[PDB]
């Protein structure tokens, strides 16, 4: 496992330039062990990537090395959202989402809270469970639920086929 | 250490053993990811040019000169708006005589010169600026009629591309384009142009 290193790596998709992405590896998911959760310099969201397998990755290469809001709705400079956890390896950041846009960011929280930018106002776990949503067209849109946010288990991330990007939905 | 952003400044310039030829321009910006990087419009180059300017040995006897004045309130506000980030066909006059028409994209209104505009075309891919809305009341200028696995922002990251020889262009991204957010501009190690490319497929 990589998780908890730090990590490079080429991103190519396309005949175009190649950007350098650098990241720490947070997650590798126990139902889908060739996926990792990764947070990358310069990006808000948490990017889900079968590293090893895709294409678009370039070599790759290792490198050198709160209780309240948690589970709480949140207003923050201005979008609301939730805080869903704080995020492995990078104790000092949380897992968030927002309801314009529920998808999975990571913040260093607290800190946003002290310049007062934060207003906190029947089945088991999916877990491991493809799901599938019918969209626009009549067409399916499948995935992977790949873990269930504890302190609100009605809530999980969910790794869709067609996209880098962690979805957080309410599936109740 | 002096913030030169916004000042007119002069510079002497030296390649080699070569003569030193006196350069003057208008500093644009200061970059936030290489603070040692400055965009500079230069008095007689079309070209936005990248130098770090402190610490380029071609760069000598570097002075800011008095200040220039700048435009508060732009006339035909509404048009300049209007052509941010608008396809265009941008009419030169040619060698002795004939019009060439470059297609291209004007990306912004330009940062401290508030009757330019940044702009670049498909045949030329740098960063170029001009007071576009001459040109357009001149009849040069035409506008014309213009994300599942899509990205985040690349500022800030290193890119590399393969040459036609095999060599590799390193640089970096500098800036992203508000008005498409799909769109950078690059600053390549080899080249003080600034590049313009979508890096989002």
């Amino acid at each position: 496992n990589i998780v908890g290193c730090r990590i490079q790596h080429g991103w190519k998709e396309g005949n175009g330039p190649v950007t350098q992405w650098k990241g720490t590896v947070l997650d590798q998911v126990p139902v889908n062990p060739s996926l990792y959760l990764i947070k990358y310099d310069g990006f808000d969201c948490v990017y889900g990537l079968e590293l090893n397998k895709d294409e678009r990755v370039s070599a790759l290469e290792v490198l050198p090395d709160a209780d309240t809001m948690i589970g709480k709705a949140v207003e923050h400079m201005e979008w609301r959202g939730m805080v869903l956890a704080r995020a492995p390896v990078m104790n000092t950041w949380f897992y968030i989402t927002y309801e314009k846009d529920p998808v999975l960011y990571m913040y260093q929280l607290l800190d946003d809270y002290k310049e007062g930018d934060l207003r906190i106002m029947v089945v088991d776990s999916l877990v491991g469970k493809q799901v599938e949503y019918a969209k626009e067209d009549g067409s399916k849109r499948t995935g992977m639920v790949i873990h269930q946010v504890e302190a609100k288990p009605s809530v999980y991330f969910i790794k869709f086929d067609d996209d880098f990007h962690i979805y957080v939905y309410d599936l109740v």
